[PDB]
């Protein structure tokens, strides 16, 4: 009866079921696997509306119409990338080196699901884990529980119809920290896909189980002197306002040069941004930064009007983002940190070199290894940013949120965006099927001992 | 500070701090400048081959002087020849079709755990690959090999620094403590752990909060299938199993033969210097090898046949090259079915290749899964079945186990850190090198709008 014990029991039950379900997947051919993958894609996509509405209603986060596009992306876009990849059995036979390469599935994948992008992340993690021959057990955020449970129900039913063994795709029905702890620590858990906060990722790397973790997204968008101002402002608003800023790859600040500063402020205003007065900025800043130095969860995925009301603000009805001018960087400077909300800091640099230095300083305090955006027509400046910005994905003339996940760019389509070693993670990739299998190499003898000691 | 544990913690924080600064200096260097240092390390390692082999032999008491010189040659010359022309620094790729550029990003400060079994060769190799990828490295020495490791570090460090490398980029703890090595693994500025050592050590690395890459126990069966060339299969198994008195983890731990071939195989093993133990002698050595706590006796590790025979109270001919015990069982309570880092083999008889496979899987699933299995066969179909099914990361065909698994007699990546992958509890199945020690940053240009994906 006690909730944590039942949760720990259920976790042990799901992993066991998932372990034997994977052994059955492992026996399947590439064609049999792809038949399953396409069926998960279709069920995910067919239920795009219902799951998007479910998630919005339960979490109170975002915009259901935007969650639909997240579901479409997680289904069709990921499917289209992964459909023709060889991920199963014999991959390569080098007949000159005499080395053969075979894909080995990891085993049971433990997927931690955020409340910010719940149904889309479930679909994405399922497609890529099953594609690589793995079973997946999900850890749902308590306040997106029903949405995630129905996503798992819908996609696992379609997979099982297409030949997938029962138990290969499952989810905790009783969310506890103790339960999630067990899922992570379990001997028969092969890898943790750790999409969550910084304490949750640190836990996953302290679990004993190999983990693939994320960091906070604190991505500046530098609008450089040669950028088309209208297009840059459009890209940023497209991303920042997408699902009320729930995607980690969305812009957290705008950096402008002195030459374009006012031209950019005016364009933001013209496209519906609201600039906070100095007084309005500190008032919201006081509300955003909690006494313990945490960022206020009360803003996450909420509307501009919702956030204004919480902060004691009165803001125009058609305001699309709140923007505050910022000069400093630090743990006590909330505008310099991740605000999963339609709230942006606004920085001014005199030159592109000053903008690079400020971005480094922003990223080093928070957001290193994740995302930075640059709007520019200058090939030389973009290349300097490419060689120096401490991120894993550097986005050029594109909306941040959409560009970072590979919706508007040719990055790998993903909702797990690895932050690399600088962010404390084991990978910097947009996670796909190639991150979820090992290579076994089968090598023939080419030399004798007598050759190597001569 | 005078207490040993606190002096050691202090040292590790100082060492990490220097390595942190030094890496930022390495991070500014071109591929040319890096490769110059790499070559200087390789040259210094190679030149000190006899010196360092003798130090390690005298200090640890393990192995054969001659064989450790070869390992020092392998770690320097062979690793260097694989890495010298590899692209590991800065801009790697510029895809103009996808509009995606790729840039190598060094991990940062590497933590190298060095075992007493392969101590000088492992330092040389890890240094070369870390520095090649633009990283610094701080070593944790096994206390039984402290002096030899420190002197290897001293030697390659000075040649690196003479070649342009920043001071503090290559360092080693001078006071080995478990409290100091815990600090090395857990530290925020430590970017990655190369975890070469025992099972409790690698489980410690994955519990540290820092990204780890671990090894597993090597327990590889050698299946001399009926199509095999017996005299060469025997020579290979002996070449590997007696190499440094069996200290390398990719060396064979059992021989599996088909019944039709058993007589012929035993006769050849005998001709080439193998000594088959009687039932009573096998039982006597088994009692000595297996400790009451369940661990295997360290007293046998890297020791001669005669030395072990004396320890176990056996009387064995002076020219005996390996001790072979016939075995029928697999399990924790069965010492021959487990990793014996010594010139000792189990010998199993199966009826068919199918039974040999099933037996091999049973061996590996108890101990050794993810590491190595060796097969001698001229049957490419049976080999392919083993390739697709045996739970290992490296499957060796017609080659000595120790020498083929490290890539000395095979075309596998030349390495002394052999990942066991997920099945063995690690993040990688690779023979690891430069490409496991940088992240890829991707710089991507927008190709689509929000409206397009709507
Ligand atoms: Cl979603
Ligand atoms: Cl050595």
């Amino acid at each position: 009866e006690d909730k944590d014990l039942r949760s720990i029991q259920e976790v042990r039950n799901l992993i066991e079921s998932a372990n034997k379900a994977q052994k059955e997947l492992a026996a399947m051919s590439q064609q049999q696997i792809d038949t399953i993958v396409k069926a998960i894609a279709d069920a995910g996509y067919g239920a795009r509306e219902k799951l998007a509405k479910m998630a919005h209603e339960e979490t109170g986060f975002g915009i259901w119409q935007d969650k639909v596009i997240k579901n479409v992306f997680a289904s069709k876009h990921v499917y289209n990338y992964i459909k023709d990849m060889k991920t199963i059995g014999m991959l390569k036979e080098d007949n000159e080196k005499k080395v053969m390469e075979v894909a080995v599935p990891l085993g049971v994948v433990a997927g931690l699901i955020p409340s910010t992008n719940p149904t889309s992340t479930v679909i994405y993690k399922t497609l890529i884990s099953i594609k690589a021959g793995n079973s997946i057990v999900f850890s749902p955020h308590p306040n997106a529980l029903k949405a995630i449970l129905e996503t798992v129900r819908i996609i696992s039913e379609a997979a099982e119809k297409a030949g997938c063994p029962k138990g290969a795709i499952s989810c905790m029905t009783v969310p506890t920290i103790q339960g999630t702890d067990q899922l992570m620590k379990h001997k028969d858990t092969a890898v943790i896909l750790a999409t969550g906060g910084s304490a949750m990722v640190k836990a996953a790397y302290s679990s004993g189980t190999p983990a693939i973790g994320v960091g906070p997204g604190n991505g500046p968008a530098f609008i450089e002197r040669s950028a088309n101002i209208p297009r840059a402002v459009k890209h940023i608003l497209d991303s920042k306002t997408f699902d009320n800023g729930t995607i980690c790859a969305s812009e957290q600040s705008v950096v402008v040069e002195r030459v374009n500063k006012e031209a950019v402020i005016a364009e933001f205003r013209k496209q519906g941004a609201h600039f906070l007065s100095d007084a309005e900025a500190v008032q919201l800043g006081k509300f955003i930064l909690r006494p313990n130095g945490s960022m206020n969860p009360a803003i996450v995925g909420k509307s501009v009007q919702h956030i204004a009301n919480l902060a004691g603000l009165t803001v125009p009805a058609d305001a699309r983002v709140l923007i505050a001018e910022e000069t400093k960087v630090g743990a006590k400077i909330p505008y310099s940190r991740e605000k999963l909300a339609p709230i942006l800091a606004f920085y001014t640099a005199e030159t592109w070199q000053e903008a690079c230095e400020l971005s480094m300083d922003i990223l080093y305090h928070e957001g290193a290894g994740h995302t930075l955006i640059i709007h520019s027509e200058d090939k030389e400046i973009i290349r300097e940013f490419a060689l120096k910005k401490p991120v894993s994905r550097l986005l050029v003339n594109t909306p941040g949120a959409l560009g970072g996940i590979g919706a508007t760019t040719n990055l790998v389509p993903a909702l797990t965006l690895g932050c690399g070693a600088v962010g404390g993670s084991s990978s910097s990739d947009n996670i796909g099927p190639e991150n979820l299998f090992n290579i076994r190499r089968i090598a023939t003898g080419v030399l004798e001992l007598e050759d190597i000691r001569e």
